[PDB]
């Protein structure tokens, strides 16, 4: 429709398992905002989803008070060669390596091409089981590793293998004694205010990562990040270079390891090209948003 308009946009390798980059852009009176859970996540989950399109869609953001927020390179499941380039030509002295999707020689051609003072983060989307995670952690840490996100798909696990590693583990968690830093995602935990709070309720340190969103639902990811009492660790914002478009003239790219704290403008041209049907989407969203506000 003239105000929720679906897109489709393919990534430029896989990453996370995914190579196309679905969802719905909504216009309300505070702008544009994203609503494009994966596949997987049904109507409950996708409630919260929703409730971050529409807190961008209609309500605004919380004031920054940063104008400019750090990030880190992406690095997907490339060869090692790729990857040195992706981070050479990031601008970034953070990179997130991307494993299990090679791994080792991925993670040192990037350290290779970060230096010394660089700091490599590693994706492992809960892939491992515990034992597996441990020991390529222990390959994985002569690199020097900033942390290592979700090594394990459970809690108990994560727990476990904090319990025989010595790299911070990014994910109450704290109470499970699971995770040293939290990975906060805005979409996923519904809106920019919501994710404030659990940044304080969690009582661990947090960084700021993204759902791999076209520049609407990573304008949101900023926001975030601009409203954060500090930022120890770079944003995981730089994911705009993952996909092949946008949906804005003036893309959300980072300059300088950085990100401007600004709202964007939606292209009629640029969405145009990649847009699609938004019959199924639209009866998706409104099964998402039935269950938010039942």
């Amino acid at each position: 429709s003239l105000t929720g308009r679906a897109f489709a946009i393919p990534l430029r390798t896989r990453f996370r398992g995914i190579t196309v980059r679905e969802g719905m852009l909504v216009r309300g009176a505070a702008g544009w905002g994203e609503f494009s859970p994966f596949a997987e996540y049904g109507p409950r989950e996708c409630a919260r989803w929703w409730a971050a399109c529409y807190e961008a869609a209609e309500l605004g953001w919380p004031a920054p008070v940063r104008d400019t927020v750090p990030v880190n390179a992406t690095v997907p499941a490339v060869g090692p060669e790729e990857a040195a380039r992706i981070v050479a030509s990031s601008g970034c002295t953070t990179a997130k390596v991307k494993v299990a999707e090679n791994d080792v020689a991925r993670v040192e051609a990037v350290r290779d091409a970060l230096g010394p003072r660089g700091r490599v983060r590693i994706d492992v989307n809960g892939a491992w089981d515990v034992d597996t995670a441990v020991r390529m952690i222990r390959l994985l840490d002569r690199f020097e590793l900033e942390y290592v996100e979700q090594p394990c798909a459970t809690v108990d696990e994560l727990a476990e293998v904090r319990r025989r590693v010595s790299v911070p583990i990014a994910a109450r968690v704290r109470d499970a004694e699971a995770a040293d830093v939290v990975v906060l995602k805005v979409q996923p935990l519904g809106g920019v205010r919501a994710a404030l709070r659990l940044a304080e309720e969690c009582g661990l340190p947090v960084v700021v990562s993204s759902a791999v969103e076209t520049s609407v639902g990573l304008a949101a990811g900023v926001a975030l990040a601009a409203a954060l009492p500090e930022l120890p660790y770079a944003c995981g914002l730089a994911t705009l270079r993952l996909l092949h478009a946008d949906v804005c003239d003036d893309p959300l790219l980072p300059v300088h390891g950085v990100l401007p704290v600004r709202r964007v403008d939606v292209s009629e041209q640029r969405l145009a090209e990649v847009e699609i049907d938004p019959a199924a989407w639209q009866a998706r969203l409104a099964a998402a948003r039935a269950a938010w506000e039942q």
